[PDB]
C-alpha cells in the first residue's frame, strides 16, 4: 500500500501532473540521497561527488536528512511507501551532498555547493534545507547573481523559535520558507522574520529516510488500519548524563478502546488495565513539553497502550517530544490529529491494537527543513508546465497565489501563505507576469 502524506495534498500537487517536469532540473543541497530505497532508486537523479563526503548516492548512518528531503520532492510513485510532489519519474534531480553525519564536511563552500548544482547538474532550482546564523557580501553577491541569471533559490527560515535570520533563506535572492502544520497553524519552532516569504508542511511530515533507520507506528481497529489518517510514534526521551537521549518504544499492544475523560485539568482514566487509553492531549509543546501529562495519566492507570489526540488549540497533527523524566511510559504510545481522536471515540470498547515499529524505511520529522522541500517540488511542477517564464516570476507566481494564513497579509511568521500549486499554475496559465 501508498500512503499520500497530508503535505502532499494541502499544496495541491496530487491534482497536477509532472509529465513535463523533465524541462526542469531540481538539486538538492543535502545530506545525500540513499538511491537504494525503493521509493527513490528509479528516479532521474545524478549527482557531483565530492572529497570529503563520499558519494552523494550514499548518505551513511544517522544522516537520512537529505534523503527525507528528497522523498517529499520526488518519492516515487508505486504502491508502496509514499509519493512526493512529482512522483513520476520525470522530474531531474541533482544531489550535492554537503553533510556527512558528523556534520558539514564539503571541501568547499554552499557558494560552491551552488555552483555545482548550476554548472555541473544543470539545475534550475536549488533547494537548501539548511541554515546559519552568518552573512556575507561575497555570499549574498553570488546567490544574486545565480538568481538573476534565472536560477530560482529556495530555502528553510529555520527552527530556533526566534526572530533570527538563518541564510541562504535570509537573503533576498533566496525564498525563505516557514513550516506549519496540518490545520495550517504556524510551527512553534519556526523562525519568524520579514523575510519568511511563504509557508509548507513542517509539522509530522511523513517521507523516505536511509534504509532501516525509520519508525513507524499504526493502529487497528476491526482489521482496518487507521496510518493514512496519520500516526504518529511518539519521540519519546529519558535521561542521559546531563542531557535526554532518544528512547523509543517498539512495540504492539492490543486491548479494548478505552478514553480517559478529561476535566480542567484533571484526568478521569478510571481503571485502564488490559485497555488501549484513548486521551486528549493537554497542553501543547512550545515553551514546555507537556506530551507526558496526558500520556503518563494513561500509563499510570495501567494502559497497555496509548493513543494521545490533538486538542482544540492545535488540531492538526502534532509529533512532540515526549519528555519522560522518570522513563514511566515503557508501553507503546502514539500521537493523531483530532479528528482522528473524535472518530476513535465512536469506536471505543472495541478491541484495539497499536503499535510502533522500529527499523523501518520511512519516518516522521518535523521541520522549516520539511517544509521547503515542498515548496520548492511546487515550484519546479509548476514551472514544468511554464519553462519559459523566469525564475523570479515563478517566485512571484508563487507568492501572488500562496493562500493567506494567520493574520490578514503578509506576517513574519507565514509569510503570503500556503504554496498554492493549482493557483500558481493557473496564474502562469495567463501569462509569465499572471492576469
Ligand atoms: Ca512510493
Ligand atoms: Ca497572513
Ligand atoms: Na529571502
Ligand atoms: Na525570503
Amino acid at each position: 500500500a501508498e500512503t499520500t502524506p497530508w503535505g502532499q495534498t494541502f499544496v495541491g500537487a496530487t491534482v497536477l501532473s509532472d509529465s513535463q517536469a523533465g524541462n526542469r532540473t531540481i538539486c538538492i543541497i543535502d545530506s545525500g540521497y540513499d538511491r537504494s530505497h525503493n521509493d527513490l532508486n528509479a528516479n532521474n537523479v545524478t549527482g557531483t561527488n565530492n572529497s570529503g563526503t563520499g558519494n552523494w548516492y550514499q548518505p551513511g548512518n544517522n544522516n537520512a536528512h537529505g534523503t527525507h528531503v528528497a522523498g517529499t520532492i520526488a518519492a516515487i510513485a508505486n504502491n508502496e511507501g509514499v509519493v512526493g510532489v512529482m512522483p513520476n519519474q520525470n522530474a531531474n534531480i541533482h544531489i550535492v551532498k554537503v553533510f556527512n553525519e558528523a556534520g558539514w564536511g564539503y571541501s568547499s563552500s554552499l557558494v560552491a555547493a551552488i555552483d555545482t548544482c548550476v554548472n555541473s547538474g544543470g539545475a534550475n532550482v536549488v533547494t537548501m534545507s539548511l541554515g546559519g546564523s552568518g552573512s556575507t557580501t561575497t555570499e549574498r553577491n553570488a546567490l544574486n547573481t545565480h538568481y538573476n541569471n534565472g536560477v530560482l533559490l529556495i530555502a528553510a527560515a529555520g527552527n530556533a523559535g526566534d526572530s533570527s535570520y538563518s541564510y541562504p533563506a535570509s537573503y533576498d535572492s533566496v525564498m525563505s520558507v516557514a513550516a506549519v502544520d496540518s490545520n495550517l497553524d504556524h510551527a512553534a519552532f519556526s523562525q519568524y522574520t520579514d523575510q519568511v516569504e511563504i509557508s509548507g508542511p513542517g509539522e509530522a511530515i511523513l517521507s523516505t529516510v536511509t534504509v532501516g533507520e525509520g519508525r513507524l507506528a499504526d493502529i487497528t481497529i476491526g482489521g482496518q488500519s487507521y496510518f493514512s489518517n496519520g500516526v504518529v510514534p511518539h519521540n519519546r526521551l529519558t535521561p542521559s548524563g546531563t542531557s535526554y537521549a532518544p528512547a523509543p518504544i517498539n512495540a504492539s499492544a492490543t486491548g479494548a478502546l478505552a478514553e480517559c475523560t478529561v476535566n480542567g485539568t484533571s484526568f478521569s482514566c478510571g481503571n485502564m488495565a488490559n485497555k488501549i487509553c484513548l486521551v486528549e492531549r493537554v497542553g501543547n509543546q512550545g515553551s514546555s513539553y507537556p506530551e507526558i501529562n496526558s500520556t503518563k495519566a494513561c500509563k499510570t492507570a495501567g494502559a497497555k497502550g496509548i493513543i494521545v489526540y490533538s486538542n482544540s488549540a492545535l488540531p492538526g497533527l502534532q509529533n512532540p517530544f515526549l519528555v519522560d523524566a522518570n522513563s514511566d511510559i515503557t508501553v507503546p504510545s502514539v500521537s493523531v490529529d483530532r479528528a482522528t481522536g473524535l472518530a476513535l471515540k465512536a469506536k471505543l470498547g472495541q478491541s484495539t491494537t497499536v503499535s510502533n515499529q522500529g527499523n523501518q524505511d520511512y519516518e516522521y520529522y518535523n521541520g522549516t527543513s520539511m517544509a521547503t522541500p515542498h515548496v520548492s517540488g511546487v515550484a519546479t511542477l509548476v514551472w514544468s508546465y511554464h519553462p519559459e517564464c523566469s525564475a523570479s516570476q515563478v517566485r512571484a507566481a508563487l507568492n501572488a497565489t500562496a493562500d493567506d494564513l494567520s493574520v490578514a497579509g503578509r506576517d513574519n511568521q507565514t509569510g503570503y501563505g500556503m504554496i498554492n500549486a493549482v493557483a500558481a499554475k493557473a496564474y502562469l496559465d495567463e501569462s509569465c507576469t499572471g492576469p
